[PDB]
């Protein structure tokens, strides 16, 4: 993938019927993924 941008184009439309899928999907892993994203920053006992 040095740069083929012909075929992202053919599946363009079909990444709106994957989010039909995963429409309910969004609010519930991420507080999760907000813990390891603790220990790259900060926040947390200094």
């Amino acid at each position: 993938s040095p740069l083929g941008e012909e075929m992202r184009d053919r599946a363009r439309a079909h990444v709106d019927a994957l989010r039909t899928h995963l429409a309910p999907y969004s609010d519930e892993l991420r507080q999760r993924l907000a813990a390891r994203l603790e220990a790259l920053k900060e926040n947390g006992g200094a």
